[PDB]
């Protein structure tokens, strides 16, 4: 049907026809009269599946011929989302199986919606570890992504009474046919025992052994015929009264059970600890059984980059010392010089709380040498402070990994910095307020290892594959090479005065609002106003990220339209989605009140289809997929410094949304790209929030001089949106008046003006999609393609390539 | 090569070797240069599965059109073995396999190697399960087994310092090609909760629901193209603070993580309870929805047979009823009748502390409604006894199902005699007492519902399988056709005075002998005379077994050749193999004596090569394919009256053993067949343990009247055989001279004196193997086919088929 899908050729629809109904026949063993849906979703797979395993096997011995260097990025979270599509994209088969399924009489997109969404991660930092896997492909880098295979993801969200219920994330119930389990690679892992010092060194005995079995699944570059390898670890028991023993074997297997669904709050769970040694300690000895058959470990630099997401993998430091050193042999110095030049870390949190400091008592009794090196790198660490600052004892007790206090604790952070030869930020605002402010001492001592790479996107899930529409008429002005290479979008400048380009994105917007408005009726009994201003934030649900603050303005909204009922207003449907941790009581309440708004503003026959205001539940990539091609307006609303990057704020600049927001994270990146007069700019900047500590900032001071702001909490406070419990709201309300460490009141008058000029331009249709226009015509440099370039030409050392591998 | 393993037409040939390397690479994802074995295994098991499927598929549509009765074989036990070469054996594809893997440069033998034992099972009434399968499937009936699909199968022993050690049984650790799971034939099953009473009958509710998902497994007919089902259900907690949650739903799967390795006593334990109800629950619903796709339960018993396995599911008998009268509004005495003639049971059990007698505490709280219609039954039952025998008050007591005492027990074989319209024994002489001593106030109730079936064993494993070079010499005289009508092998009566037949037979013993030696010095370092008499006794380890009346007469051997070392004497390799269950200290002790007598008398120079004793370790169904074939004398010397057939003893006399055993079991069968001068019996019958008992057994008039066995005792007491631990066999002595229920002294003389007569043969080998042939010849009645049929004409109503289905 459209272009950019690929060919359809009548021997490849062919091919694909008889591998489909083998599969069903001796794969599934059905045949048609029995079939569901989900048969022939698996035999769809299945047969889009084989096409991968040829090209997997020539790249990895392709690599193996050539032996350039790997890089590892070592991650706890992976946010995949669904397979099959993607896989088509890569491949150029979208529209042949699309051919092929339809002469069998089946619907493809309704296939598509049975394949579950492989979940293994919460947001921002796992989805950035997916974009980069797929980048790191088609740019043609031997890369391994390695992380824990989860049995169960993050949790399915669903609304009870307005309130989230958590339910498991069974998503291996039927079946992953992307993965190919590799018992015969299968490592130890050690936990506990105790050191026992000896003339030849230190010895780490009496351990429990946990085993961890890999299962690679198949990650395949943009039609290069490139397929590089996610490879993740599960826990297995070892098989050394009777009943009971084999029952406990569910302990050591626990390990890869569940995704810690916390992203906001550390907390010190041994579990939590198991898994981040697991997945080092079971990738560390794959790299190096890699590296071993290409004692000269010298080279190892140079054959070996290991990328640390955040401080979730830090123990690699130690534990590649305690390799090198108790196992190979290698004196200390050397040790520590490999160790730093392999090794780099990325940092993804500002905010303290969610920064990993350990209690020392875990690591004495679950990682006793560990903890020995630790002190050890410690020591030698502060000596070279000690010696560059002379005299400086405060430096010394901020700089220590080791955080002194009634209970002892090993700061992550810290390690990774020490051990790496670069740390980075996320955006460029970020990269600049880790040296000035949380890593300033380090930036002092280091100034060469803090470098910033800006966060990024796949254009190929984030455009061609949720949007191929879009796609398609951005391919008919400047043609197909944009999907690699992004920038060649600003040669849609010069369309900006055309008439029927203008026609057309306008459509394209359009038709997937229609989509989506149909989707919610169908799927979830909700109906809206398709030619409402969609007004759109979706992301987990923090306090920092300022849902709140939406939600004052959504009030507002409804308070002046009771207040002068029989006034035009623009038409809004306003959206709200995301999932709380499940301790985090105030993000609970947060959705509860979205929920409550709800309940009021859309039975109110006063405001018509003039408001409405829905939860989107279940928030998660498949979704996403979904509503931001459907979006208008892209809500980034986060207190000025809290929010590193944001990637969501990307994905929506692609797809032809506005974007509303402070300016924070890759915000103001984006709005320097499409020039700041297309942008929707509001609040304070970094600077004034610092000024505004400093005087202390008093809520009541707003509630004071903002009437309408005034009534708002009068209503939160009486009950008018809890009528049954006239006091349900009181913490938030007390808060906000009290204890906001994110100042939601002060960005509020800012803020609703800068919403009635988004209302403003978006009555003249003309003058919005032309806005559009220049906003995905400038956010190229969002492609994660550019980011990726950059981590590996400035910090991996190896050159990308866009070339293909022969078919 | 030989001629009962099928064609290898060039065709076929070429066939499966693309087929080979196709599954090779799209299937295991590898190529040539990094495969191993295993993956050499697995390409040839996925190459022989598609060639069922087809079968499979059409075999179960057959099913729909014609709408026969369904037979349900309902078993806690399904000891199956592997797979790979049954499967060949049946479809005829064994040669072309062979020629096949040949041609690519791979030893099929060596790949059958790797495959793991379906090891779910304990021993006899396990493998029956397995044996009935294959012959349900030759004979065309509509089929089924049921059974659970454990995790950890029967343990692997290992033998450390003569003493027997459990590990684990992860057989599915690389996966299971033969499997299919059907996650879309998910069922719940019901525990706890508590029963309400209403106007509409009984209720149960507020129960914890575990969720049952049936994994499908082939079962191929010999050379039929019918390929039946064995559905095998694993345990799956639903989906409905938050992490440990997720870790509690192990607990709900936990019901079919392991088998009960416990074979000889009963324990009460909940678990065990748990797998018995899980799979009768979800069964029943499985058979019953097929039923209804064909309201008139008329039909119910017209169109469905239930065989229980012993009473392991017993259960099945309320449950029916449950669902008859709660669910389905039938009043009581029409499901009580379509209950009792749908179901059947067939007893294993002698000994009384095998019995099930659960504790009514327990079904209270975990089946509280199943126990309320279990004393209903009782008292319906008893009301009938009492109006058949007015004033016996002792019978009442006796035949009730509910066991009054300290703790009260339901007595589950009261249960499904009174439930079932049909009872059997497994052989002659256990159906006879049966209907005399146990169940004799049943029988003269109810005279009609007590039968006979006499075991058997599958000819296609026990013998074209494991014993190809016996097959092919028989099929050279007498043709193919025995193989699915083993009667045919009396033919071989007429080859008794052939010189070449003769040569022939004694050849394939010796070939077996052979091979199997190597296999003893390759695989476990020790090394046999092939010359010797190969005397074998594998089995599980009881005290009514009798291995330490076997270790008795070992001892007395090497007791004659210290004495006169000189003289000459038959050279014996004495074996014996087994399992105790892991609580049986007793059992455990027999062992650790056998590996102590082992380690004298193999290492003094005296004997020489004249006598070797081994314990063959970790026996299970692929070991009895190796060591049976081997095997000259076959041990069956339990105690009369305690084994209530044995299927071992069919196995050894199809594959050219001759026997030495008591009339015990299917023995008292195997000698009238074969003619009791070719057969080596010996000891007291079961009237003569039955006057023992009266008198009263005293072992030390034994040890008193015989020298050679005070010698023994004395030996065994003082440390003869465990020289560092004087005193390590007391228990034994002690059991023996005070607490033997077995009585082993009573046929120490016998057995001797006719192991005597055993040596005498053997020194003619031209009478011994016309012995062999008398064997042979008359094994035809112990064919599992024969068995199946007598079940299918005399309990399930439906007529056995030899005739092919199209292919
Ligand atoms: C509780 C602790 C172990 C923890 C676990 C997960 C997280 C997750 C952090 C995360 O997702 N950070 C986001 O990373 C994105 C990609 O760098 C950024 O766009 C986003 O601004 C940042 O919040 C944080 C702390
Ligand atoms: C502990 C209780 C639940 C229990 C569990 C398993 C068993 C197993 C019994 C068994 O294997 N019996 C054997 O059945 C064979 C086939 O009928 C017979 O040949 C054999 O003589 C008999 O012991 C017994 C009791």
């Amino acid at each position: 049907q459209i272009s950019v899908r690929g060919l359809a050729g009548v021997e490849n629809v062919t091919e694909l026809k008889k591998n489909f109904n083998r599969h069903l026949h001796f794969t599934l063993v059905k045949d048609r009269n029995v079939a569901t849906p989900r048969d022939y979703y698996f035999a769809l797979a299945h047969t889009v599946r084989d096409h991968l395993v040829g090209r997997w096997i020539r790249t990895q011995q392709h690599y193996y011929e050539k032996d350039p260097k790997r890089i590892y990025y070592l991650s706890l979270e992976f946010y995949m989302g669904r397979t099959l599509q993607n896989t088509m994209v890569n491949l150029a088969l979208e529209n042949a199986c699309d051919e092929a399924t339809y002469q069998l009489g089946l619907d493809m997109e309704e296939l598509e919606e049975i394949e579950e969404d492989a979940g293994l991660g919460n947001g921002g930092l796992g989805r950035l570890a997916a974009c980069f896997l797929d980048s790191m492909a088609t740019l043609g880098l031997a890369a391994y992504g390695y992380g824990i295979r989860y049995e169960f993801g993050i949790f399915n969200q669903k609304i009870c009474g307005g309130w989230q219920m958590e339910e498991a994330d069974d998503w291996l119930r039927y079946g992953n046919p992307w993965e190919k389990a590799r018992p015969e690679f299968t490592l130890p892992v050690h936990f506990y025992g105790r050191v026992e010092h000896t003339s030849q060194g230190a010895k780490w005995v009496d351990t429990q052994v946990v085993l961890a079995m890999p299962y690679d699944t198949p990650v395949p570059g943009y039609r290069n015929n490139v397929v590089n390898t996610m490879r993740l670890w599960s826990a297995k028991a070892p098989n050394d009264g009777y009943i009971q023993a084999v029952l406990d074997r569910n302990l050591a297997e626990n390990i890869s059970r569940v995704l810690y669904p916390n992203d906001n709050f550390f907390e010190g769970k041994e579990l939590r600890l198991k898994q981040e040694y697991f997945v080092v300690a079971a990738t560390l000895q794959d790299i190096i059984r890699r590296f071993k058959s290409s004692t000269n470990f010298d080279a190892f630099p140079d054959k070996v980059a290991i990328q640390l997401n955040d401080t979730h993998p830090s123990l690699a430091i130690p534990e590649l010392m305690r390799v090198l050193v108790d196992l190979e042999r290698l004196d200390w110095d050397k040790a520590w010089e490999v160790t730093v030049k392999t090794c780099a870390y990325t940092n993804h949190t500002v905010l303290p709380e969610a920064l990993e400091r350990w209690p020392v008592h875990l690591l004495e009794t679950l990682l006793p040498r560990h903890l020995q090196i630790i002190y050890e790198i410690n020591q030698r660490f502060l000596n070279r402070v000690a010696a560059a600052f002379p005299g400086d004892v405060d430096r010394l007790r901020r700089m220590s990994l080791v955080e002194e206090g009634a209970v002892k604790r090993i700061n992550m952070a810290h390690l990774c910095i020490a051990g790496s030869h670069a740390v980075n930020g996320v955006a460029r605002i970020h990269s600049e307020i880790l040296k000035k402010t949380i890593f300033k001492d380090f930036y002092e001592l280091e100034p060469h290892k803090f470098q910033n790479k800006t966060n990024g996107i796949t254009p190929r899930r984030w455009l061609v594959l949720c949007n191929p529409g879009l796609a398609e008429i951005i391919a008919e002005r400047i043609g197909e090479e944009y999907i690699s290479d992004l920038d060649q979008l600003r040669k849609l400048l010069s369309y900006v005065d055309d008439e029927a380009f203008i026609r057309d994105v306008a459509k394209v917007k359009q038709e997937n609002k229609l989509k989506f408005a149909a989707y919610l009726e169908r799927e979830y009994k909700v109906h809206i106003n398709p030619n409402s201003l969609f007004d759109v934030q979706v992301k987990r649900i923090h306090e920092y990220k300022r849902q709140l603050l939406n939600c004052l303005h959504v009030i507002t909204l409804y308070n002046r339209i009771k207040k002068e009922p029989n006034k035009f207003v623009v038409p809004r449907t306003v959206m709200i989605g995301g999932k709380a941790a499940p301790g985090y009581h105030m993000a609970k309440m947060i959705i509860k009140l979205i929920t409550a708004i709800g309940d009021v503003v859309n039975h109110d026959p006063v405001v018509g289809d003039r408001l409405r205001v829905i939860f989107l539940e279940n928030y998660r990539v498949s979704l996403a997929e979904k509503v931001i091609p459907a979006a208008d307006l892209s809500e980034q609303i986060s207190t000025a410094g809290t929010e590193a990057s944001g990637t969501g704020n990307m994905k929506f600049m692609l797809n032809g949304a506005l974007t509303i927001g402070t300016m924070d994270g890759a915000n103001v990146e984006m709005a320097e790209e499409a020039g700041e007069e297309n942008f929707f700019i509001f609040g304070m900047r970094v600077e004034d929030v610092d000024r505004l500590d400093q005087r202390g900032y008093n809520a009541q001071e707003y509630y004071d001089r903002i009437p309408e702001l005034r009534q708002i909490i009068e209503q939160l406070s009486s009950g008018f949106f809890s009528p049954k419990q006239p006091d349900l709201f009181k913490d938030i309300v007390n808060m906000l008046m009290h204890h906001d460490r994110f100042k939601v009141f002060a960005d509020y008058e800012e803020y609703v003006k800068c919403q009635e000029r988004v209302s403003a331009l978006y009555k003249n249709p003309r003058e919005w999609t032309r806005m559009v226009i220049r906003n995905i015509a400038t956010s190229g440099k969002f492609s994660s393609d550019r980011t990726i370039a950059q981590y590996a030409r400035e910090i991996w050392g190896v050159e990308p390539s866009r070339q293909r591998l022969p078919a």
